[PDB]
């Protein structure tokens, strides 16, 4: 079974085998953890760069998680073994590593915690994980109850494998003074500069108990012996051996021996995490490891999540949609803008898009993000490929490979901020540039960005692509310096048209004319060179080849140039229906719209690395949700209400059982992708990546707020412009907007020919609520034909 | 049990649990594999840089093996499951992953193969692995026999897990045309230049059968199901499901169904390895996958190993020593010089030392190695930190961090070559330098190297250490440009004294004087600044601190400055006994001599990274065999015969049972280290690193040939100078030397006061056999007091 519980606070799966990849996530200001339903977990923290405290059993690469991450028996996880001392029978919570028969299983994804209930052998177990807001530590609460009528003698063994920490130096031992296990290493390196750089690393891992145990074991191999994780030798014997690790793989295993009366329950607390030294571990222990410490952290964390609850609560005829939107969407949006994906150098397009989502949650964060991003703009007007969030950080990985699209996001996402807040006064703030002495207003910086986009075009008037655009791995179209992007061109026309509208609102009329003319020039170039007759191509290679066209067998159509041609005006009214039909025919699937099709099955080396991905995975033809929601937004922009909703709703798994089993995910987030290549590889199509990091969700939230429910800001007030699916006879929403609350009731009427709006029971004229007082509540009734 | 079998060809362990880390190795011109006794394996190949075809289940770091490498259930390996179709009972060969009760177990390390015999359920299994000489492929032969009296219906399942190949693209499927499983990936990258660089990668892994199977499975998770590796679901059912992998972790599993008569045995052949494409896999199949192909490869491989058999066979009163020296030592030496550790940029000290070993095996390889190494000498005289073996290769890892000792090895190892071969004519060969147009003789290059060592000294006359010397991770003594090395100084005096002796043999008298004077100057500086009263210090830091002294609590004495002071002449007759005693008191252990003591337990940042290793591991205080044999060689140089032999013999595990169990290794190689820190951490002391890559063995072979058995070359012929341990009443050796064979019999006599030598039964005068005819055999009798 799989359903919402606890009044929306949690979401419960009752089989540990039906959906074995399913998972949920938690984060805080400094860490994140992905927890699998069977007890595997991946945890990363910042110090200030990424690191981990629970390691693989081998020397793993520097990485967090892969899409569709597979687990294996020794993957890091969070386990508790229970042993009936009378019978010798054992089981483990949550399910791994023993995989015993259980009488009851629940995995509960929470807004603020992750928990399990299980039962075996008549013993009832509860496990609850949460994090505090500001420190790196896991708070673990275990409850064990004898559910039967006679006393029961049990051994209870936390098993938190530390893994292979380092080939230079790893060890571990029990510390009575810390009250638990302290594993220790030295992170490997070779260069002297790295010794200086690594000085403040938290290269100890602690596992501390509140209640002193009977015994412990710190050596992984001693724990397993021949019995392995299925039946550890250390657990077969009466008492753990109390061994240490001396350049041996360390582990964290404790043992409690209890005789529990009928119906008796006992609670045990632990914390797990990294530390510089034992002193820091003890500081965490004193702050957190108690009933009071756990309750204070929980109260503070629930407060943090509620601070990010957002501006929209809905009550539609679709209860799965209600649950997702009300309870899960805003937390996922909030994570992205609040901690910027836990990177010290966010990709600029990610920083600006994730902060755009924040406009609906905590817009002062958005405001400061624009100020920060623009302070790092180059004097040319160009934006850097990443934005540094800490002095001393550097551009890493894809951010060192030249992509050309960074400036497009500025006005595209500023428009959401300005519409929601009406904070045009941001445009007057003064900020520096990345180099030089010039300090200019936001508005001037934006003009220089749009001038950059206009200058970074070839003689045909089309945008250079270099080693990629929005599609990060699209690296061989323009690497010789001549290739151009179809998508970047259409999106630059959109950006320029939006920014000209701002300039016109600001009385910057010369600018408005200049950018409007820019946008027409690009659109005309696009129509001349990129349009392929039934859809827009994707780009022109360094050697002059148009691709993403009907002559290409793989990558015959890409979604992005279509959505963005719709938004930026390259697609007129006669080309629009060609796009809709071609997308439906070639890209739509039951799991959502694919970003390109057919997927590439081999390298095409004038397009590049994207074509080497497995067909259907990631940018190579998946249902890549971020591209899908750009299409949904383009659809809303032209009033294609039914098609917009249909494709948005496809992003949420369930309630169809086959759908839920095939995507394999709990419906508590939208992943970066569901597997595509639907025609080529049907068996796997729909499978969830399980990756909760995705720019999709800022845009999905915007589409629902402003487009489907149609409650959008303007300089006059709240614009009522709903695009509800026709199946809905009635719906309600509660919209928070500029400090006020709107209780909106939507109802279909066959008495009217045109929408009618009532505010506090009086019919209004027009579609705008203009008189908004902070702290007030308004009743809005919207009757629709 | 653990013993030599097959007339020395193999070495057999009969418990899969007593020595669970034990392992043996195979190599060829392009690959190596370390095979664990329970069925785990690590395999690397060159194309021309390192790569693998069997992956971990996660995204592993670029690495081969760690010292004391731990395994875990999903580590790569080489397995076969047997299922009794009547009972459903299963077991796996060799032992993992099921770990069933077996009725018989043998793991056979071979000179040219690795094999197992096991039995369970009345079924007798044989497994044999070997490699061809020149292609990258594993040749696997499986035999299954019903050892009982009634027919038996069995399913037989090879299980060769491919692992997690790539996050960009991984897959696999069955190919009837190839006749087996083909897994495929694209190695991840981001930079366009890497696409060009990676073009010829063998990114397919094949598992091909000679005999067509009943069924197959390519998806790892489908193979395991809930049952895991202990009881795979695919094996529970009647027939494998014939599944593929589509961006899922692939595997190689086949199934044969057989009804075997009483006493019936069947043979099945497979090959496993990497390929560019199916065409290459089929080429390997046609060449190898047959009884004829396996026999041709085996015959060619045994020939290759016999070509490396070396120059010394011994018959001593110690049968463990005999076995090791005769059967295992020469193959380990041969590996090092023949394939240079499978790196395209060997560390210069490793290249020169490993090639020195070759002087006793195939000296033309040694000769060409000096020619190659010196062609890359810098015009200054300095040697580079590595030697490039392929055009386009680069210096990697430690070779990019400046170390100062590279030139010292030239005359130290040239001396062995000249003594063995008498090829002074090498000195006349003309070779270029790394830059510039100068082409000079070997002799001139050597003079420039020794002038470099003399110039690279401070005002005190001591050698700069920069970021390290022989001790690779000794990186913080001289990183600011002032620190100097105690060891490098004493070894430079040795190098100069040897090279002056060559110059004197070559009538280069000015050079002889110049370098002899250099050596005295350095030795005097060493005695003034480095000698600490009872032993020589290790170095002086940038801030002027002498370390490796009696005032240091950790790192109180280092072995190297003592051995090298003995060799180079810094240690006179009055200081020698102080060194011997201090080494005995502080560094000697039952497992061999430690390289420093007490081990460092925390960073000391004017010594550096070495001090951060776990105490007792690697350079931080292990029994680091390469340093140990430098001491043994220094001992032989002063006639400390008993102490030399004792410490050399300590390098060979066994026959003491406790010793064999504690080191945990088969006695078929000498590892780079046995764990030290004997006083600080007794529990783990002696544990083998299991690393067969080590420069130790060229020197151990030289010590036995020239020092213990005392059969050493000179410009006059064969010098007889034995240092046998006194316990030996008699011994024999067979020495191959300059094309002739010497059958040497050694016998102790109380009738003589001084050694007597007879050649073909006539007493000779002096200690040199001067008349050596190629192809002849001589009988030498050496009577000792
Ligand atoms: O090859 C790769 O590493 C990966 O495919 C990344 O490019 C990708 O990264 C995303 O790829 C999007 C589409 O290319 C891009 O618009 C976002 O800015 C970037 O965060 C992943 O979602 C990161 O999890
Ligand atoms: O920190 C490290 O990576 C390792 O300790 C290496 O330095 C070491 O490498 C050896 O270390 C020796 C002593 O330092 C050195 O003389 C040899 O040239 C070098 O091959 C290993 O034996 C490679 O397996
Ligand atoms: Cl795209
Ligand atoms: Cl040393």
């Amino acid at each position: 079974g799989l359903k919402a519980i606890n009044n929306g606070e949690r979401y419960q799966l009752t089989s540990p085998t039906a959906m074995p990849q399913s998972a949920s996530f938690l984060w805080n200001k400094k860490m994140m953890i992905q927890v699998n339903c069977r007890g595997y977990a991946v945890a990363q923290f910042m110090q200030p760069e990424p690191a981990k405290y629970a390691y693989a059993p081998n020397l793993e690469a520097k990485t967090f998680m892969q899409p569709e991450q597979p687990y294996y028996a020794h993957h890091p996880g969070r386990f508790f073994y229970i042993k009936d001392e009378e019978t010798g029978e054992i089981f483990s919570a949550p399910y791994e590593p023993v995989r015993s028969q259980l009488n009851n299983f629940s995995f509960n994804a929470g807004k603020s915690d992750i928990s399990w209930h299980i039962a075996a052998l008549g013993i009832e177990v509860e496990l609850c994980l949460s994090l505090p807001v500001d420190d790196v530590v896991e708070l673990w609460e275990l409850k064990i109850k004898n559910g039967g009528a006679q006393p029961r003698k049990l051994s209870i063994y936390p098993y938190f494998p530390v893994g292979y920490m380092s080939w230079m130096n790893q060890s571990g031992d029990y510390s009575q003074t810390a009250g638990g296990i302290i594993a220790s290493c030295v992170t490997p390196y070779q260069k002297v500069a790295d010794y200086f750089k690594n000085k403040d690393f938290k290269d100890k891992t602690f596992f501390l108990h509140e209640t002193a145990p009977a015994a412990w074991e710190v050596n992984q191999k001693n724990f397993e012996g021949e019995g392995g994780l299925h039946n550890p030798n250390a657990i077969q014997q009466e008492t753990l051996g109390c061994g240490n690790a001396l350049y041996e793989t360390p582990t964290a295993v404790l043992q409690y021996r209890r005789e529990l009366a009928a119906q008796e329950q006992q609670t045990f607390r632990f914390i797990f995490g990294p530390a510089f030294d034992e002193s820091e571990a003890i500081a965490l222990r004193n702050k957190y490891l108690s009933a009071e410490g756990f309750a204070k952290a929980k109260s503070e964390y629930q407060t943090y999540i509620t601070s990010g609850k957002g501006c929209l609560q809905i009550n539609t005829p679709d209860p799965e949609l209600n649950n997702f939107v009300n309870h899960w969407l805003p937390r996922q949006v909030f994570y992205h803008g609040d901690v910027n994906r836990l990177t010290t150098d966010p990709q600029t397009r990610n920083y600006i898009q994730d902060n755009m989502g924040m406009s609906y949650i905590k817009p002062n964060i958005t405001r400061q993000a624009f100020l920060h991003a623009l302070s790092q703009q180059e004097e040319s007007g160009a934006m850097p490929d990443g934005i540094l969030l800490l002095e001393g950080a550097e551009l890493k990985y894809i951010n060192q490979i030249p992509h050309t699209d960074h400036c497009v996001w500025l006005p595209v996402c500023m428009q959401a901020y300005l519409d929601e807040t009406n904070d045009y006064a941001l445009l007057d703030e003064i900020v520096p540039y990345a180099s030089g002495e010039k300090r200019e207003t936001v508005e001037q910086h934006m003009h220089h960005a749009m001038r950059w986009l206009l200058q970074a075009r070839d003689e045909r008037g089309l945008s250079f692509i270099a080693q990629g655009d929005w599609c990060d791995p699209m690296n061989m179209v323009g690497y010789k310096g001549k290739g151009v992007s179809g998508w970047l061109s259409v999106a630059t026309a959109y950006a320029l048209n939006l920014w000209a509208d701002v300039c016109e609102q600001r009385q910057q009329n010369s600018c408005a004319n200049e950018f409007r003319q820019g946008a027409k020039d690009i659109n005309a170039a696009v129509n001349k060179h990129i349009w392929d007759g039934e859809w827009f191509g994707r780009g022109i290679t360094d050697d002059g080849v148009l691709f993403g066209t009907s002559k290409d067998k793989e990558g015959r159509i890409f979604l992005n140039p279509q959505s963005w041609a719709i938004l930026g005006g390259a697609a007129d009214e006669q080309k629009i229906p060609c796009l809709l039909d071609a997308v439906e025919q070639q890209l739509e699937t039951p799991y959502g719209v694919m970003m390109l099709a057919p997927a590439f099955t081999a390298m095409r080396d004038d397009v590049g690395r994207v074509t080497q991905k497995f067909p259907g995975s990631a940018e190579n033809g998946s249902v890549y949700n971020h591209a899908a929601v750009f299409y949904i937004f383009s659809l809303l922009s032209i009033g294609e209400s039914e098609r917009a909703y249909k494709l948005l709703r496809q992003m949420l798994p369930g309630p169809d059982e086959a759908d839920l089993l095939q995507r394999g995910q709990l419906p508590v987030f939208i992943p970066n992708y569901y597997r595509g290549a639907y025609y080529q590889h049907p068996r796997t199509a729909g499978r969830s990546s399980q990756l909760f990091n995705t720019g999709t969700v800022s845009w999905v939230y915007r589409c629902l707020i402003e487009g489907v429910f149609g409650l959008k800001g303007s300089p006059q007030g709240l614009v009522v412009q709903p695009q509800l699916p026709v199946a809905w006879q009635t719906a309600e929403a509660v919209r928070e907007f500029r400090g006020a609350t709107f209780n909106v009731s939507y109802r279909k009427s066959s008495d009217i020919k045109e929408m009618e709006i009532q505010l506090n029971e009086s019919v209004i004229s027009g579609n705008t609520i203009s008189d908004i007082t902070a702290g007030a509540t308004y009743q809005l009734t919207v009757l629709l034909p």
